[PDB]
């Protein structure tokens, strides 16, 4: 019963069930509480041929599960295979944004304003990774999780913050498609920005999804 499920707990249950959720633009990271029922009807997306494609991923080599994990182990996660590659994934970027929007600055199809936002990205990511490094995930790992709804619910708040500037980033790139005049530096840094989305929504649901709501459980 698929559809009557949360995106969280089937992102979370389901190998590559993250991408064909990005494929739909459905938000399973800061919106994982959300039936894919309800998901899917805001879209006018047919639930049955969804229901059908979850199956097939569903037969597949069963991943990795994270939702029973120790919580520290999801926190050592999180710091190496996420905040360390975002720390180098976004400057990379934002060189190669700031290259395509000036030398295709003619160009109707230019990603006006890319270099601004993966910038404005980077800077409150960067923050906020910080933050959570310094006293959320320490104070989760010293007992205190179920001490933690302030920075919690603060940590989520900016979670949704950094959703609204991936989607302006969809916008500007055409849903990260290249247009046919694209090069290899363009076509490159748009195959990078889909990696940066990738990471930065799984790396959102594990937070959202399993270490928050366990650590505020006392896990
Ligand atoms: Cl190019
Ligand atoms: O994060
Ligand atoms: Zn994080
Ligand atoms: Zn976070």
């Amino acid at each position: 019963a698929y559809r009557d499920q949360p995106l969280g707990e089937l992102a979370l249950s389901i190998p590559r069930a993250s991408a064909l959720f990005r494929k739909y633009d459905m938000d399973y990271a800061a919106g994982g509480k959300q039936t894919l029922a309800r998901a899917a009807a805001r879209k006018e997306l047919d639930v049955e041929v969804i229901e059908a494609e979850l199956a097939k991923l569903a037969e597949q080599p069963i991943e990795k599960d994270w939702r029973s994990a120790p919580l520290a182990e999801i926190i050592d996660h999180i710091i190496v295979r996420y905040h360390d590659r975002h720390r180098e994934q976004l400057p990379e970027l934002i060189l190669q944004a700031t290259k395509v929007e000036r030398v295709h600055a003619d160009k109707p199809s230019v990603p006006k304003g890319l270099t601004k936002y993966l910038t404005m990205l980077h800077e409150e990511l960067s923050s906020h990774m910080m933050k959570e490094e310094q006293i959320l995930f320490p104070m989760i790992k010293q007992g205190m999780g179920s001490q933690a709804m302030g920075p919690i619910s603060v940590m989520e708040s900016e979670h949704d913050e950094a959703g609204e500037l991936l989607e302006v980033i969809k916008h500007t790139t055409n849903n990260v498609t290249p247009p046919p005049e694209a090069c290899t530096t363009w076509k490159a840094m748009y195959n990078g920005i889909n990696e940066l989305i990738d990471d930065l929504m799984d790396h959102i649901s594990l937070e959202n999804n399993v270490l928050f709501p366990r650590a505020l459980a006392g896990e």
